[PDB]
């Protein structure tokens, strides 16, 4: 039973750790023949002594296979089953759009999102704020979906790498979070239970990032990448920037909102462009859509710009007991703020900096997120027409667009959101969106 | 914007830029306003016309400027910040000693350097063989690091001299990485960020160095030593052997113990100590710690003979979150190798030659570096004992000691340590491990 010490007593003497040895641990994990005790002292043990690609590979396959893992060669789709994973942000909307354009070209997307994790939002949460949406489909609901449509956005059922959600829940009372091959296996263990045949990984960088270093960024995703590979799912990461909100508007209606109107092509944030598309290009290139680059952008833009993208964010919506209209009358459905009002910084000058770990709390303190579940969400709130920074600001330029549900609520959003903007009069460094490309 | 095609078209005719106009041009770079074909065009006139002193100086330290520039004057620290900088090479531990051995003498070192790379292995990737380090404090840390132990040794390159990505990336697709101007602000700029008082470089000479001939190293040299002293920094150029491996050890874990054991005095290495010592020498001198050669060559030796180096290495290794008890218990934490075993030439002779960067990739195939950035490091594996240059062979006397995680990976890098080593029937002539003193 506690042979588990054992294996303890191995990693923390700094050797490593073989594949069945991995394989027994976490299926004890699973099962509850292992001690919570000896889940935070495996943890912690690798904490100091770190693992190897073949320890890190054996820890992924054994998490991912914990569970249930989706079969896709029975149905015969004639192309890749893909998807994308984010280590989240605020206005970290691109799922919406990114789905929906590379089914557009040929992929076939299962994606099994979160909900707002802490101070980012999740995209589950975004989606249910579309009436009716459906993020729990039963197999055959969603196989016929990823048939028919060739994407889906549904909730992590129980069954998924289930020895996660004890090793997670133990990392996160011992301080053992921040462990970079131990994030790697749970990160992976999900996204892998898909059955995919590539990924992309789009790793987070700046002041609103999980990671607070660009290196610890580069890190993990250096470790994705190799991890993922190693697994036999073809994989890159992008390090993109997260030192501003991505989309205009952080929210959930709200960035719904965005979505549809950069599928149509109402509007097209620059900087949300650029990260949209640049993880677009790796799916295709990834799942072999595509031969580079150009060939990848071309397809994608053809799609952005025939309609075809919106079509099937249409038909998914649709499919997942939305609107059967919705691209076409979206503020039909989507929830209003009762309060929408512009926060005006109190100085003149350039914005040089934005706290936006904070201004995804000050949209959770709004009840767009939930401290605790059972909390019902409040769809309608959020911010939009978000400065950004460079922006030049005086008294007519307002720093973004508060949507409350009370005046006292509103209020203390354009606390903390004037607490969170800072200005200088001298114009700072430009920030890429996209900073480094990974490979294997 | 294209100011910048003004910038070209001067310098194409063989103008001296300003330091105005260099600086614009500089963050052009960086904020991605200059296009790649600029910067190609720009790089294409310098490798043509070169550049003077002061362009040189601008150049550099508007590359210096283009990100963060760490200012020390707050914490009033009452000796010179000194840094030492190499072309670098296999077997190179060279910095895990002469931190701990400048700071014991009354300087501080904030050693900041990178990862990735080829042939050759990293700093940091050893230090990280040590469980618990960490290489990536923040700002905070770092300084109180520096202020109470007097040198740290991290990895946050990023916010320092960002312009050199993508100078650095299009120069090497144009065939303009080979101008000396260009180089030395490369190579100079990141180090010159650190805000330092005084700095010595070693340039590599032999087989495996980074400029081909005795002539090139030299005039390298001579380039940043102009270059640095110009841009304030009190600088001075060693040229060094690499010829051969530097210390007995190439690896991670083994290279940390090597380093260790040099500074305790159970074993040094007289050519990696000829080395060591030469360049802690120029950093006291340009540092103004030490009034000549001899003096600080005392002042050096002092803090070998007495453990206070040793002890400074610990107090820094523990300030980084390392165990407090690390150098009188380095073989506890230092991951082991699960095979170590001799490996015997096929023949008998002397050492008459030694192909160093075919060991520095028999080292990474043994997973002791990476290939591709995704690949993770097995700290263990590396050589030990290593013979050398004019040793004696046969069946008593071995190569090298191998380490490695397995027989199959052992017998491989068995194959590639026999062919890298040249023997021949009479000995060859020995030359000195440090060569010529910059000063200029
Ligand atoms: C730290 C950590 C975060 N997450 C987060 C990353 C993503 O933001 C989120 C996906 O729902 O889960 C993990 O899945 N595992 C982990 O160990
Ligand atoms: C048409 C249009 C919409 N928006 C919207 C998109 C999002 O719905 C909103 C979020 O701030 O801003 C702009 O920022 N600029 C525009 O020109
Ligand atoms: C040409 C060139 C090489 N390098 C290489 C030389 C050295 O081998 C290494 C510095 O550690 O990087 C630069 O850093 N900048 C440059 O411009
Ligand atoms: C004591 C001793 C150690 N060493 C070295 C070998 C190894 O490279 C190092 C231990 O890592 O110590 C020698 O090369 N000769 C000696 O006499």
């Amino acid at each position: 039973m506690f042979l588990a010490q054992e294996i303890i007593r191995k990693k923390r003497d700094g050797h490593a750790l073989s594949d069945e040895e991995i394989r027994f641990f976490i299926n004890g994990i699973r099962d509850n023949t292992i001690s919570e005790g000896q889940i935070a002292a495996l943890a912690m043990t690798i904490f100091f002594h770190d693992m190897t690609m073949p320890e890190r590979v054996s820890l992924t396959m054994a998490m991912r296979d914990s569970g249930t893992v989706l079969d896709w060669k029975s149905l015969n789709l004639n192309g890749p089953i893909v998807d994308k994973h984010s280590t989240g942000g605020v206005g970290d909307v691109t799922s919406l759009m990114l789905g929906p354009m590379v089914a557009a070209c040929g992929g076939y997307v299962p994606m099994i999102s979160g909900r707002g994790l802490g101070h980012t939002g999740g995209t589950l949460d975004k989606l249910e704020a579309i009436p009716g949406f459906d993020i729990f489909p039963d197999d055959n609901r969603f196989r016929e979906i990823i048939q028919d449509v060739g994407v889906a956005i549904i909730g992590q059922t129980s069954s998924l790498a289930p020895a996660d959600k004890r090793f997670y829940a133990t990392r996160d009372i011992t301080a053992t979070v921040d462990s970079i091959p131990l994030i790697t296996g749970s990160i992976l263990a999900k996204k892998l239970a898909e059955g995919l045949d590539a990924l992309v990984m789009d790793v987070k960088v700046g002041s609103g990032a999980f990671m607070p270093t660009y290196e610890l960024s580069e890190a993990l995703a250096e470790a994705i990448v190799g991890v993922a590979n190693g697994a036999g799912v073809r994989t890159t990461a992008l390090l993109t920037d997260m030192n501003q909100v991505l989309a205009s508007s952080a929210g959930n209606a709200v960035e719904v909102r965005e979505a549809v109107q950069f599928l149509t092509g109402e509007y097209r944030n620059p900087r949300l462009f650029d990260v949209t598309m640049a993880l677009c290009v790796e799916m295709l290139i990834s799942g072999q859509l595509a031969k580079d680059d150009a060939e990848a952008r071309a397809k994608l833009q053809a799609v952005l710009d025939n309609g075809k993208a919106a079509e099937v964010f249409g038909r998914m919506v649709a499919a997942q007991k939305g609107p059967s209209d919705f691209v076409e009358n979206y503020d039909k459905y989507l929830p209003t703020a009762m309060l929408s009002k512009a926060v005006y910084a109190d100085t003149e000058g350039f914005i040089s900096a934005m706290d936006t770990r904070a201004l995804g709390m000050a949209v959770v303190s709004m009840g767009g997120g939930r401290r605790q579940a059972s909390d019902t969400i409040d769809y309608s709130v959020g911010f939009t027409d978000m400065a950004r920074l460079g922006d030049s600001i005086d008294g007519q330029r307002p720093l973004a667009v508060i949507h409350a549900k009370d005046e006292a609520s509103w209020q203390e959003a354009a606390k903390a959101v004037k607490a969170a903007i800072i200005l200088d009069d001298k114009a700072p460094a430009s920030t890429p969106s996209v900073y480094r490309r990974i490979t294997e």
